[PDB]
């Protein structure tokens, strides 16, 4: 019970990667950053709305909903090259 199947896509190139539970954002992010060699951002798109992965809270919510949905199987994540977005602070709460 520890092998999540995640599908990553970069510039049209798709790849199949498995992650043994518990799946941590640090482990996943560290792998993506090393493979591509850059701080890429993960975007979780459900269908109608888009969620940005900033912390574990975002990933935890995404996995919780995905697991709840028996219909769903793989994870749809979009990789983007967003290394430092200008010199400022963006906080909303």
């Amino acid at each position: 019970q520890s092998d999540v199947r995640i599908k990553f896509e970069h510039n049209g190139e798709r790849r199949i990667i498995a992650f043994s539970r518990p799946v941590k954002y640090e482990d996943v992010e560290h792998k993506v950053t090393t493979v591509f060699g850059q701080p890429l951002d993960l975007h979780y798109m459900n269908n109608e709305l888009s969620i940005l992965l900033k912390n574990q809270d975002d990933l935890d919510k995404a996995i919780d909903i995905l697991d709840r949905s028996s219909s769903m199987k793989s994870l749809r994540i979009l990789l983007l090259s967003q290394d430092r977005n200008l010199e400022h602070h963006h906080h909303h709460h």
